[PDB]
């Protein structure tokens, strides 16, 4: 605790995203938090992964493979200076806040490129310690999102569909895959159609929550202990666990629906 990192993915300083970023920093600071920032647009961050990310000789210049090359570079300390700087922030951060506007049912290209360049093997993950057993297992991450469409549009009967499915690839595949303890996402719908007074309360509510996030309960994800970790098995659910689940109405999570009903708001509300 005491050390937070806020990754913002918005170009304008007159936007609500910037407003939400400034509100978070203030609240955390008022509580004695060390707030470090990562304003991707202000830093003119480079989102494209390339051989340039490796500041040295490549093991196989003829057949360049980023995964392999980036890992070796990390091991020998030959990573681009801008990548190493972001990694240093993460290592020291206890809480990581991601502030960004929903873009094409996903994360902005500049933020996506941030994950792709900063989350290097051996540093942010390992196929020998996946998910709950990952390197960031002692950290907590929260997604603060803003949207143009209303909440009803992202409801089970909304034209766009369940928001839980949209959040799944990010909160699970990216954040939790690295070990992160994902907390409930702060969702702000149709911010472009909300009255001023209401916008003030949203910021006040955001600050209020940040006063006790560290004490919040994280979302539920199927523990890695329920799977056979090794290819001889295929990283599949343990036979014992499979049988014991046949007599259940709901699945484990959005991705592990197992063909049954998906636990409502599994990626939006905590507890099981
Ligand atoms: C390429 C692209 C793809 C998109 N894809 C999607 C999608 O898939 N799904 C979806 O739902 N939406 C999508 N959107 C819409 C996007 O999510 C919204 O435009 C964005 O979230 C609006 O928030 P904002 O941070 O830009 O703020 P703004 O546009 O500024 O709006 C915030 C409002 O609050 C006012 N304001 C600013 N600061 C403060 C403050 N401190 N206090 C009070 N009021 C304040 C602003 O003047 C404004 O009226 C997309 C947009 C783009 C460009």
């Amino acid at each position: 605790v005491r050390r937070a990192l806020i990754v913002l993915a918005h170009s304008e300083r007159t936007s609500f995203n910037y407003a939400m970023k400034e509100a978070a920093a203030a609240a955390l600071k008022k509580k004695g938090w060390e707030v470090v920032e990562s304003d991707l647009y202000a830093m003119n961050f480079n989102p494209i992964i390339s051989r340039k990310d490796i500041t040295g000789k490549l093991k196989d210049p003829a057949n360049f493979q980023y995964p392999a090359e980036s890992v070796l570079a990390y091991k020998e300390g030959h990573l681009s200076p801008d990548i190493v700087a972001e990694q240093k922030k993460l290592e020291a951060a206890d809480l990581v806040i991601f502030q960004f506007p929903l873009q094409w049912f996903g994360v902005p290209a500049i933020l996506k490129g941030w994950f792709e360049r900063v989350f290097i093997g051996e540093f942010a993950y390992t196929y020998a310690a996946m998910y709950d057993k990952g390197p960031f297992r002692s950290k907590k991450a929260v997604l603060s999102i803003t949207t143009g469409g209303s909440g009803s549009m992202y409801s089970l009967q909304g034209i766009h569909g369940d928001m839980n499915v949209i959040l799944w690839p990010i909160q699970s595949g990216i954040l939790h895959f690295c070990g992160f303890q994902v907390l409930e996402p702060q969702l702000t719908y149709s911010i472009g159609h909300t009255p001023a007074d209401a916008r003030i309360q949203i910021l006040e509510g955001w600050k209020k929550r940040l006063e006790n996030i560290w004490d919040e309960t994280p979302l539920y994800f199927a523990p890695s202990s329920l799977f056979d970790l090794n290819f001889q098995a295929g990283f599949l659910m343990k036979k014992e666990v499979q049988d014991e689940e046949k007599n259940k109405k709901f699945g484990l999570s959005v991705g592990h629906h197992l063909g049954k009903s998906i636990p409502t708001d599994n990626q939006i509300k905590a507890r099981k």
